[PDB]
């Protein structure tokens, strides 16, 4: 929804995953 | 809902603080 | 879509904080 758009949620989730699972 | 959205944002933001500091 | 987000958050949290002794 618009919250996810306005807060860049998918981008941020993806980056977290890269750090967490990449480590 | 605001509830779902607050949960998402709190959880995401806290993980960012933890992982990135 | 908010559900894919919630699922990914729960998975992240488990990976970071869950015990690695649990299969």
């Amino acid at each position: 929804g618009s919250m996810a758009t306005n807060f860049d949620i998918l981008k941020r989730l993806s980056n977290l995953e890269k750090h967490v699972f990449g480590s």
